Parts: C-alpha cells; sequence; structure tokens
C-alpha cells in the first residue's frame, strides 16, 4: 500500500480520475492535489508542483504527474528541490524509473495512451522496488548536491 | 541548421557518436561536452548538466542528453535553472517537446531504440519550430517564476 499524491490539468483530468479509482481498488492510498474539476484552461504548472512538493515532503510516498503530452508536466516536476520525476512512457520505463532513479514521480501523457496501458504503468511504477544498488545512489547523490550548490560537476 | 550541445555517459556514447556524425552530414552544429571516451562506469549527471547548461548559456541552442534509459539524464538536466528537457521516446514527442514545451533539450535511452528510431527522434527535434502559443508561453512562464522564487503556484 503506497501513498500516491496526483496531479493533473485538464488534459490529464479523466485519466487521473481513473487512476485514483485503480489504486484504491489495488490497495494504496491515493491524495489528490487537483485539478478537482476539468478546466479546459488551467495551467499544469501549480498541479505539478504541488504533487511534487507533497511528494518530497513524505519521504516514502510516491507521485503522479498527468496531462496531454506528460513532458511538461515532468519538467514542472522536476523543478521542486529534492524530486525526480521520470516520464513513464511504457512499463518497462516505470520500472527503471523505480529501480534506477529512485523517482519518486512520473508523469504520464494521457494523450500518448489508452486507458489500460497508463494503468499499466501506474501498475510498474507502484510495485516496483528502488535497487538501492551503490552506482545508481551515487549519480543520485552528485545530482543531489548539484542541487544545494548549483556547481557543475567537472567532465573528465 | 541548429547549434545542439550533447551530453552522454557510456550508456548513450555510442549513439552519441553516431548522432554527431547525422547532425554534421545534415547541415547542422554538434558541440560534444563528453563522454570523449567509453567508460562503463561513468557517472551520467556531470555531461547531461554540462550539456544544459551550456544550452541555457547559449540561447538559440539547443541540447541532447543521452543515456540508457533517457530518464536520468533528462532529471538531471531539468536541475539546471531555465533548462527545459524533455523525454522524447518518439517523433511525436521530439516534435511536442519543441512546440508545446519550448523545450531547449531532449533526452534519448539508447537502450530504448535501433540507432535509425533515434535519428528520427533527433531530426523531428532539431526541426520543429516552437509554436509561440499563448497558453504555453503563459505555462512556461509559471515555471521559470517558480524557479525564480520558490513560490510554488495556488492551486484552485
Ligand atoms: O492546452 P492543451 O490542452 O492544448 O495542452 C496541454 C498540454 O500541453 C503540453 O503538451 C504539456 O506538455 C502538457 O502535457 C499539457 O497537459
Ligand atoms: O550503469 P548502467 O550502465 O547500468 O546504467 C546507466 C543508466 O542508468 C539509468 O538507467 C539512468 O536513467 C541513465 O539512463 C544511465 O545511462
Amino acid at each position: 500500500g503506497m501513498r500516491v499524491y496526483l496531479g493533473a490539468d485538464h488534459a490529464g483530468y479523466e485519466l487521473k480520475q481513473r487512476i485514483i479509482e485503480h489504486l484504491k481498488q489495488t490497495g494504496h492510498e491515493p491524495i489528490d492535489c487537483g485539478a478537482l474539476r476539468y478546466d479546459a484552461d488551467d495551467d499544469y504548472p501549480a498541479f505539478c508542483i504541488a504533487a511534487a512538493t507533497r511528494t518530497v515532503a513524505d519521504p516514502g510516498s510516491l507521485g503522479i504527474v498527468l496531462g496531454g503530452s506528460g513532458n511538461g508536466e515532468q519538467i514542472a516536476a522536476n523543478k521542486v528541490p529534492g524530486a525526480r520525476c521520470a516520464l513513464a512512457w511504457s512499463v518497462q520505463t516505470a520500472a527503471l524509473a523505480r529501480e534506477h532513479n529512485n523517482a519518486q514521480l512520473i508523469g504520464i501523457g494521457g494523450r500518448m495512451h489508452t486507458v489500460a496501458e497508463a494503468l499499466a504503468i501506474v501498475d510498474a511504477f507502484v510495485t516496483t522496488p528502488w535497487s538501492k544498488a551503490q552506482r545508481h545512489q551515487r549519480r543520485i547523490d552528485i545530482l543531489a548536491e548539484y542541487e544545494r550548490t548549483h556547481e557543475a560537476p567537472p567532465v573528465p
């Protein structure tokens, strides 16, 4: 049972609703950060930042951000200090986001997948463990340090 | 002809050399930020931060970050202030990254695509114009302001 913060704009809104239901039915705890209704002109960054901020503030939780293409949503989420947001476009990439990047969040482009495909991605994301492998941790650490100082690490 | 800053770790290294060749042959200006050799144990963040930093520092340029899965690489690039790095997993997502997100960078997962698929992704990214549509600019602006102030925009 994972806690999962969900954020979506209008383009991800109906998929977000289906994912909430799916997560409830599969033993997890979805928390809706908005949008709480369909507003055709609404702007994804607020909801992505909301979901990412909550996820980083609640260590051990996960987050999913949803819009049309997934890319703006993950870009926005990655601007939150400490957040690592992968773009999940397949079951394999959702799994690797957890296993290699210890990604707390994924973005999913609601316009790029059928509901069934999207729910399979969600499943992979919420069930795949972080490997804790030394090299993966080292790379996350290097990034975390860069976030702290904004000093670009040297290239060999 | 675009200027394109390229970064890669060992997993994206061979694909990078291939993309450099392709960009030269198609009238563009690639600039290699490393890795300059195959090193099986090397760490993607420095190469991605390097490419993203150079790209943001040179308005009008684009950048491409390359690794195994693409996701760690775009996460790293997105930590650079002002950088918008999309995960390009298809010709469509490469195109929309430019059209909708005015993304200066894409990440590509070398282990996820054939060379021919990757090069078609590259072509879409370096030839698709930014739309400049009001709503897309507004969202990019909202994100830039969050980046500047870390004041999370309010959610309805
Ligand atoms: O405003 P519309 O619905 O056309 O587009 C909204 C979408 O724009 C871009 O594609 C963003 O990456 C994001 O996915 C957002 O959901
Ligand atoms: O160290 P190895 O080669 O197993 O993996 C390296 C890869 O790790 C992760 O997948 C990152 O997202 C990135 O794609 C990197 O290139």
